[PDB]
């Protein structure tokens, strides 16, 4: 477990430099929350988790070392409920738990394997590693709380679009699937007992700002979806008139979004996904006042990351970057593995002319993405600008001695 | 008498801290009046106690009223250079109270309320007084003594006014009269001048931790204060710890504090920032055991507070209750400790002790009414006939004669 | 050969213990213990290397020695000599280790980064040698170490000193873990020491100065300067009681009480005028108040000036300080060419090439100061910058690709 914490940092770095990856805070939050929720219902759980979303809209899911789970957004415009979401990633959870992927190799080797999971999020296992990924997912998919027939209820809908469409989706290949392994589904959903559960308001939100925000090919949202939500459930009707707020708002039309998203807002003032979309429609009309003022009356802004780095945003777009800073530097502490946070605070920074402290907020965004070397050059550069002995030099200096020992590794 | 004005003192005072933007920083109010008290004790004609409050404002000001009550704005840093001009504004506006000249002006002609609403715009960033020109030709002449006993600069009240002439506000409520300024501090005496290590850190963490508008601790003024005497490159090193912590840099801000405090382990301003690093990077238990450390630590009210505040962050509400049930009645009028001293009873579910802390917070910003109603709930929660429903149900009759004078 | 590859390894080595241990380089203390260090291996048999002594920031007591005649001594060693001949019976016992190659013929007969990687640990805050290899560095140290003028019994004396405080101390002093003590070793020590004739001989006054400046300004956990030793020293020889003023006058400097370090450094300074050692202190004091001038003057009518490089590097600073980035420019262009290993020049070049605003020159002399220190990527990285700021074909230009080629083909000689 030791070296696959350390093999799974170098394979997520690998996939933000070259992988599409959908770095928004409400949807990172969601599919972190809700993914760490089915975690702490696991067994044998070796390490942390993280879950990570790839823009791409065929529909593929897989694991690796570290609780590393990949998701394309595809499984957004797939999901009916948020049970079938969670489905698929507690057979993921399953995946890493039994570490299936450790023993296919136990039996120049990482490169090639690195290409490998790369080449699958940009735009296999056999059969008794996937009956027990379902085995196990499920009792956990259960204990989570969730609909226990969601499973054959998501496999059976891979199945009818893999004949009634020219050839198969991606995630039959790594997950094949045949009428075995479905009947094996559909039995012991079938065993256990039955579950009403209602899908969360944060799943039909994060359904509508995937396709609506992040939209790309076969992922869009589109006016059939959102009429029909129109005559769904009270979550779903919600998430309607926030994705058409959200077009709105995608459309330059910022006064008809202020108006769309007018009585979801007043209804629940604290809630972050309305608190996003409102602070992008006011500094899409250069009224950054009215965006601060509305994020500091938030009850939960020194609490929620996505609030700290919505309200950074818009102390940076109101010209105040020192407000941004003080924000950006406490939120890069606690939170230093986000490169949204790095790249707010390198344009903090930068509009302070603190050149120094923005090459070294640069160089964590390039370690992030993987490119050590070139951030191993910009702390080189920033040490260059700091008298010896200051104790910048020895912090830039000290940051390019903990990189070097991170490619010295690989 | 002095009674009816030191209880209206205590009423303006109260009305201060409710609206206007004060400052309620340890460091910052223990220096403002330590400084003060031996610079009120070189005057002999003096019938009140005095207290001295500092005031958020980047505009210049400074005014005075009954019961010893003086207010200075937070501005008055940046434009003292040195410790005697400082405290040649208190000296200043100490003058006017001991002569008792506002009380003087006041009884040539509803009134009461409307001189507070005025109070307060003046004391509030977002009506005046004014006085006459024999008023402050007395205070300052008559001030220029207070200052020279006191060991200060006589000559740090002239150059304090013309650097007040060439930007034609303090000037609104206060060249014959400057010229007087000049005239009579070159007769006296000319004075070594050397301002206290706390001056220089006070000025420090005033223009650093409370910026606002024209209150910025610039770049250049402590890239000066590292060329200075060695007191002024120890503030300059405290100041950029202190924007440091500001800025949540939190390991910056701890390697910039860390020579300070080898040098100093018992200096109080140096221990509160060591706490305010150690619990911004949730390391509480560390803080404590500094705290329990230092030298005078059941004999400075700073260092109880922190430690109090310490105590609470790092999940011990019953000791930080300890500390700060005696810290509220060895200041009374201190809300920071009635505060902290309320967060600790909620910890402990002592829901009658929180709110009875509660009420005399707001009891000392002046909202009585609310203050009795948060005591009668406490009463409610507690036994007809025990000793709390009896202190709680007096305390209340306390408040009720408060407001019934005014 | 076997000694430029064993040269090439200490100069790796050398290069690692300065990035990452924390050597006191002090010019002073560097001076002394080199001087002294060559003043013992100038009569020791079989030398075939130059020496260099290195000295560690470290308050836990430890001597060791690798590749190339490279001998580094933790700064605890002066507070455990009692007088200089205890001292040099601890590096003549390293310089013993070095001439009969003991470290070469253990890894010979059976991994450079593996004992690189040791000997970082043993300095910063393992080898062991068999008690032969011991009996071998003691006698043939003991033997340099009285042709050099100091007192043989000195060695017993230090060991029996080490072996009293590991008996009682709750762990036993580091350096007795690479160098192993049975009673059996201190008896042959003992044996050897009072075979020879007594030798009562006094420590030199650098000696004294040295260990005022190691334990008062580089005071560390159980290294410091304790008031008791120095009014011991105030009643003791004529050599002590001076180094007892330079002590005092120092830490009044260290505290930023300046005019108290003044009227300590008065009469020594008065009465030796001539020397380097208060000559040093007596620009400390001048330029922490801002007086940089007179500190120039006084530097600039030394006679040694010319000779010393302790007096060249404290005028080029004074230079510094005193606003006149051009003449540091002019000393210290020349001592970092005559002084390649001293990192204090190349930082000082540095600062002065800033301050010139000559930011190519600059960046180059970081880069010295980067690769001394092993991290030649980073110096690479400098000089590439230099490189770009200067016309291609230029002087300068093929001056800086050329040093980064040299640092590549240093590089690869271990990667
Ligand atoms: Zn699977
Ligand atoms: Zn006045
Ligand atoms: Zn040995």
């Amino acid at each position: 477990i030791g070296q696959e914490m350390q093999m799974g940092d170098y394979y997520v770095r690998q996939l933000r430099g070259s992988a599409p990856l959908i770095n928004d805070p409400l949807l990172t939050q969601y599919i972190n929350s809700l993914g760490m929720r089915l975690v702490s219902h696991a067994n044998s759980v070796k390490t942390p988790f993280h879950f990570f979303l790839i823009n791409n809209d065929e529909i593929n899911a897989f694991a690796f070392f570290g609780g590393n789970v990949v998701l394309h957004s595809a499984l957004f415009r797939y999901s009916d409920n948020e049970s079938q979401l969670a489905s698929v990633m507690a057979h993921e959870i399953s995946h890493v738990t039994q570490r299936h992927l450790a023993r296919a190799m136990e039996d120049t080797w990482v490169g090639a394997l690195g290409s490998i999971l790369l080449a699958m999020a940009s735009p296999s296992f056999t059969q008794q590693n996937e009956q027990e990924a379902d085995r196990i997912g499920i009792q956990v998919l259960q204990r989570s709380g969730f609909d226990p027939q969601a499973m054959p209820t998501f496999l059976e809908k891979l199945l009818d679009q893999a004949r009634y469409s020219s050839r198969p989706p991606e995630i039959l290949l790594t997950h094949p699937l045949p009428e075995s392994r479905l009947a094996d589904a559909r039995n012991r959903a079938n065993q256990m007992r039955p579950m009403v559960v209602q899908s969360s308001e944060d799943f039909y939100l994060a359904k509508a700002r995937t396709l609506g925000m992040y939209n790309s090919g076969r992922n869009q949202l589109t006016s059939d979806l959102l009429d029909e939500w129109a005559k769904g459930n009270v979550r779903q009707q919600r998430a309607a008139q926030y994705g058409r707020a959200l077009q709105a708002m995608e459309a330059n039309k910022y006064d008809e979004a202020r108006k769309t998203l007018q009585p979801l807002l007043a209804a629940e003032p604290g809630n972050a996904w309305y608190l996003d979309l409102a602070t992008d429609i006011d500094l899409g009309q250069n009224k950054a006042n009215e965006a601060i003022n509305r994020l500091k009356n938030a009850r939960d802004l020194r609490t929620n990351p996505v609030l700290q780095l919505n309200l950074a945003n818009a102390y940076l777009q109101g010209g105040q970057p020192q407000e941004a800073a003080n924000i950006l530097n406490r939120y890069t502490f606690n939170n230093k593995d986000d490169s949204n946070g790095w790249d707010l605070l390198a344009q903090a920074e930068a509009a302070l002319n603190n050149r120094d402290q923005e090459l070294a907020a640069r160089a964590e965004g390039y370690a992030l993405a993987g490119r050590l070397d070139q951030a191993i050059s910009l702390l080189s550069s920033a040490s260059s600008q700091v008298k010896l002995g200051s104790l910048q030099q020895a912090r830039y200096d000290a940051r390019i001695d903990q990189l070097r020992q991170l490619q010295e590794r690989f």
